[PDB]
Protein backbone atom coordinates (compact mmCIF):
# COMPACT_ATOMS: atom_id res chain seq x y z
CA UNK A 1 0.00 0.00 0.00
CA UNK A 2 2.97 2.28 0.66
CA UNK A 3 3.78 4.44 -2.36
CA UNK A 4 7.41 5.47 -2.85
CA UNK A 5 8.95 7.83 -5.38
CA UNK A 6 12.53 8.02 -6.61
CA UNK A 7 14.94 10.69 -7.83
CA UNK A 8 18.50 10.34 -9.06
CA UNK A 9 20.57 12.70 -6.89
CA UNK A 10 21.97 15.83 -8.54
CA UNK A 11 25.75 16.22 -8.12
CA UNK A 12 35.72 27.46 -22.00
CA UNK A 13 34.42 24.74 -24.28
CA UNK A 14 30.62 24.49 -24.49
CA UNK A 15 28.62 21.25 -24.38
CA UNK A 16 24.84 21.09 -24.84
CA UNK A 17 23.30 17.85 -23.55
CA UNK A 18 20.17 17.26 -25.65
CA UNK A 19 17.07 15.36 -24.54
CA UNK A 20 17.94 11.80 -23.50
CA UNK A 21 15.85 9.30 -25.47
CA UNK A 22 14.28 6.35 -23.67
CA UNK A 23 12.10 3.50 -24.97
CA UNK A 24 8.50 3.04 -23.85
CA UNK A 25 9.25 0.44 -21.17
CA UNK A 26 11.50 2.89 -19.29
CA UNK A 27 9.30 5.94 -19.97
CA UNK A 28 6.44 4.95 -17.66
CA UNK A 29 5.95 6.04 -14.10
CA UNK A 30 7.25 2.85 -12.54
CA UNK A 31 10.80 1.71 -12.05
CA UNK A 32 11.55 -1.42 -14.06
CA UNK A 33 12.47 -4.83 -12.68
CA UNK A 34 13.55 -7.61 -15.02
CA UNK A 35 11.85 -10.72 -13.59
CA UNK A 36 13.31 -13.30 -16.00
CA UNK A 37 15.40 -13.73 -19.14
CA UNK A 38 12.42 -12.40 -21.15
CA UNK A 39 10.25 -10.14 -18.96
CA UNK A 40 10.49 -6.58 -17.61
CA UNK A 41 7.80 -5.44 -15.18
CA UNK A 42 6.90 -1.83 -14.39
CA UNK A 43 6.43 -1.32 -10.66
CA UNK A 44 3.02 -0.07 -9.55
CA UNK A 45 4.00 1.40 -6.16
CA UNK A 46 7.62 2.45 -6.74
CA UNK A 47 7.68 5.31 -9.20
CA UNK A 48 9.99 7.98 -10.57
CA UNK A 49 9.33 11.35 -8.92
CA UNK A 50 9.78 13.05 -12.31
CA UNK A 51 10.20 11.61 -15.81
CA UNK A 52 13.23 9.34 -15.99
CA UNK A 53 14.39 10.89 -19.28
CA UNK A 54 14.56 14.31 -17.61
CA UNK A 55 16.36 12.88 -14.57
CA UNK A 56 18.93 11.14 -16.76
CA UNK A 57 19.59 14.38 -18.66
CA UNK A 58 19.84 16.57 -15.55
CA UNK A 59 22.16 14.20 -13.68
CA UNK A 60 24.31 13.68 -16.79
CA UNK A 61 24.73 17.47 -16.99
CA UNK A 62 25.59 17.73 -13.28
CA UNK A 63 27.95 14.74 -13.37
CA UNK A 64 29.74 15.98 -16.50
CA UNK A 65 30.01 19.50 -15.06
CA UNK A 66 31.83 18.15 -12.01
CA UNK A 67 34.48 16.27 -14.01
CA UNK A 68 35.04 18.75 -16.88
CA UNK A 69 36.29 21.94 -15.19
CA UNK A 70 37.36 23.41 -18.53
CA UNK A 71 33.87 22.98 -20.00
CA UNK A 72 30.46 24.58 -19.55
CA UNK A 73 27.85 21.80 -19.72
CA UNK A 74 24.13 22.54 -19.82
CA UNK A 75 20.74 21.06 -20.70
CA UNK A 76 19.82 24.26 -22.54
CA UNK A 77 21.65 25.48 -25.66
CA UNK A 78 24.77 27.51 -24.82
CA UNK A 79 26.27 28.86 -28.03
CA UNK A 80 26.37 28.53 -31.78
CA UNK A 81 29.82 26.86 -31.68
CA UNK A 82 28.93 24.39 -28.92
CA UNK A 83 29.46 20.68 -29.05
CA UNK A 84 26.36 18.53 -28.56
CA UNK A 85 25.78 15.26 -26.73
CA UNK A 86 22.82 13.02 -27.61
CA UNK A 87 22.16 9.94 -25.48
CA UNK A 88 19.77 7.02 -25.84
CA UNK A 89 19.30 4.86 -22.73
CA UNK A 90 17.98 1.40 -23.59
CA UNK A 91 18.50 -0.26 -20.18
CA UNK A 92 18.05 1.23 -16.70
CA UNK A 93 16.57 -1.42 -14.46
CA UNK A 94 17.03 -3.97 -11.74
CA UNK A 95 17.15 -7.70 -12.38
CA UNK A 96 15.94 -10.75 -10.48
CA UNK A 97 19.46 -11.77 -9.44
CA UNK A 98 20.32 -8.47 -7.75
CA UNK A 99 22.10 -6.96 -10.72
CA UNK A 100 21.33 -3.53 -12.07
CA UNK A 101 21.72 -2.82 -15.77
CA UNK A 102 22.52 0.42 -17.61
CA UNK A 103 22.83 0.40 -21.37
CA UNK A 104 22.55 2.68 -24.36
CA UNK A 105 24.53 4.74 -26.83
CA UNK A 106 25.87 8.30 -26.91
CA UNK A 107 26.80 10.60 -29.79
CA UNK A 108 29.13 13.59 -29.46
CA UNK A 109 29.02 16.14 -32.30
CA UNK A 110 31.75 18.76 -32.80
CA UNK A 111 30.94 20.84 -35.90
CA UNK A 112 29.88 17.69 -37.69
CA UNK A 113 32.69 15.45 -36.46
CA UNK A 114 31.21 12.52 -34.57
CA UNK A 115 32.07 10.07 -31.82
CA UNK A 116 29.36 7.44 -31.32
CA UNK A 117 29.79 4.83 -28.56
CA UNK A 118 27.62 2.10 -27.02
CA UNK A 119 27.67 1.50 -23.29
CA UNK A 120 26.62 -1.39 -21.07
CA UNK A 121 27.24 -1.52 -17.32
CA UNK A 122 26.16 -4.11 -14.78
CA UNK A 123 26.50 -3.58 -11.04
CA UNK A 124 25.50 -5.76 -8.11
CA UNK A 125 23.02 -4.56 -5.52
CA UNK A 126 24.33 -5.50 -2.07
CA UNK A 127 21.15 -4.92 -0.01
CA UNK A 128 17.61 -5.71 -1.11
CA UNK A 129 14.84 -3.34 -2.10
CA UNK A 130 13.99 -0.61 -4.60
CA UNK A 131 15.87 2.06 -2.63
CA UNK A 132 19.14 0.14 -3.11
CA UNK A 133 18.28 -0.63 -6.74
CA UNK A 134 17.92 3.09 -7.48
CA UNK A 135 21.02 3.98 -5.45
CA UNK A 136 23.07 1.54 -7.54
CA UNK A 137 21.49 2.77 -10.80
CA UNK A 138 22.56 6.30 -9.84
CA UNK A 139 26.09 5.04 -9.11
CA UNK A 140 26.23 3.31 -12.49
CA UNK A 141 24.90 6.39 -14.26
CA UNK A 142 27.64 8.41 -12.58
CA UNK A 143 30.16 5.82 -13.80
CA UNK A 144 28.90 6.19 -17.36
CA UNK A 145 29.17 9.96 -17.03
CA UNK A 146 32.81 9.45 -15.99
CA UNK A 147 33.37 7.28 -19.10
CA UNK A 148 31.96 10.02 -21.34
CA UNK A 149 34.01 12.71 -19.58
CA UNK A 150 37.20 10.68 -20.02
CA UNK A 151 36.52 10.56 -23.76
CA UNK A 152 35.52 14.24 -23.98
CA UNK A 153 38.79 15.12 -22.25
Amino acid sequence: ETKSYYQLPLMNRLLWVEQVAVPDYLAGNGVVYQTSDVQYVIANNNLWASPLDQQLRNTLVANLSSQLPGWVVASQPLGSDQDTLNVTVTGFHGRYDGAVVISGEWLLNHQGQLIKRPFHLELKQQKDGYDEMVKVLAQGWAQESANIAREIS
